[PDB]
């Protein structure tokens, strides 16, 4: 079975847990084949769920939740618990994950909880055609401080072919000028058409091979990295 509780042991260290969601409200991004974990039954999915958070301690004091999706789409009863929890085990910050659909969700979220949330959201590349023409992402912003309106942490997908050096610096330039935590997630070969590209990875690796070590920002080589999921 899949593997949905671990520890992040580098940088901001942290519990994180992979709970599951009704379908992706968007579910058509040309890439992405994690919504194979979304289910409709969410009696279900709060069964699952349930078992999963039993597992949290706060033992960090802070906690990540993913759920091949973005958070709204949990069972309501997973969470209010994630909610209880933060109380009980007094976790002081929550990462989650949200399309940018939900932009004018999030402020709503952020009085309910109380604490610190960085807010995680999938840009996968700054730049707009690759983002809504090739990768399907339906993510429009007209200036970058749009996003840190809501958004704390964009993840960006490096090594997918079409992809440019050029437009995977201006990304790395971005995120490093505007961001203070982020997630640099190298691209898996998975069931969906969209292809590595094997070249920009290779040079990516060594070009920016500092980027492995920066505080701010979480850096995977390949997505099993936190040790939740296949
Ligand atoms: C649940 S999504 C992000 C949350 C939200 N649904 C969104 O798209 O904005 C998880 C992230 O995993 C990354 N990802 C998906 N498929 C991948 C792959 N094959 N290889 C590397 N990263 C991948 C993408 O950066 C994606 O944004
Ligand atoms: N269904 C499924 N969902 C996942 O999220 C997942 C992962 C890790 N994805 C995470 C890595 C960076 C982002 O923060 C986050 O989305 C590996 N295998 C998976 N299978
Ligand atoms: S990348 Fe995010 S929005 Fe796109 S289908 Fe996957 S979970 Fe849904």
């Amino acid at each position: 079975s899949m593997e949905r509780y671990s520890h992040i042991l580098e940088k901001d260290k942290r519990e994180i847990v992979l709970l599951k969601s009704r379908p992706c409200i968007w579910g058509k991004c040309s890439f992405c084949d994690y919504i194979e974990d979304n289910d409709v039954d969410q009696k279900e999915n709060q069964k699952i769920n349930d078992e999963v958070l039993n597992k949290i301690t706060g033992q960090y004091g802070v906690l990540e939740v993913i759920n091949s999706g973005s958070f709204f789409e949990l069972p309501d009863e997973t969470i209010e618990r994630i909610y209880k929890i933060i109380g009980e085990k007094k976790i002081k910050r929550l990462y989650i994950e949200a399309h940018y659909l939900y932009k004018k969700k999030i402020k709503a979220l952020r009085e309910k909880f109380k604490i610190e949330i960085i807010v995680k959201t999938g840009i996968e590349t700054f730049n707009d055609e690759m983002r809504n023409n090739v990768l399907n992402k339906n993510i429009h912003f007209d200036k970058i401080e749009e996003i840190l309106e809501d958004f704390d942490s964009p993840c960006l997908m490096v090594g997918i072919q079409g992809q440019t050096k050029e437009m995977i610096r201006k990304d790395i330039e971005i995120l490093t000028k505007y961001f203070d935590h982020g997630t640099i997630n190298i691209y898996r070969n998975n069931s969906t058409p969209i292809k590595r590209d094997e070249e920009l990875i290779k040079w990516f690796d060594e070009e920016y091979h500092d980027l492995k070590n920066n505080r701010k920002y979480d850096y995977l080589g390949i997505p099993t990295d936190f040790g939740v999921g296949d």
